[PDB]
């Protein structure tokens, strides 16, 4: 069905867009050298690549 997936990835967009945020306040907090560390281990846990930490995290600040 076409609109139950539109409300299931609505609703998750709206809970992981808080994490993303909770991110980016600690990413704001840290030196340049911690923020790259942070975004190693998100990607090394979700098994992503670092640009794409980054790239994800662009999507969310608007």
């Amino acid at each position: 069905d076409e609109r139950e997936i539109a409300r299931k990835v609505a609703s998750e967009l709206q809970k992981f867009s808080e994490w993303v945020k909770k991110l980016k306040e600690v990413i704001k907090k840290a030196s340049p050298e911690q923020q790259t560390k942070i975004a190693q281990w998100v990607a090394k846990l979700a098994g992503v690549r670092p640009e794409d930490v980054k790239k994800i995290i662009k999507a969310f600040n608007d």
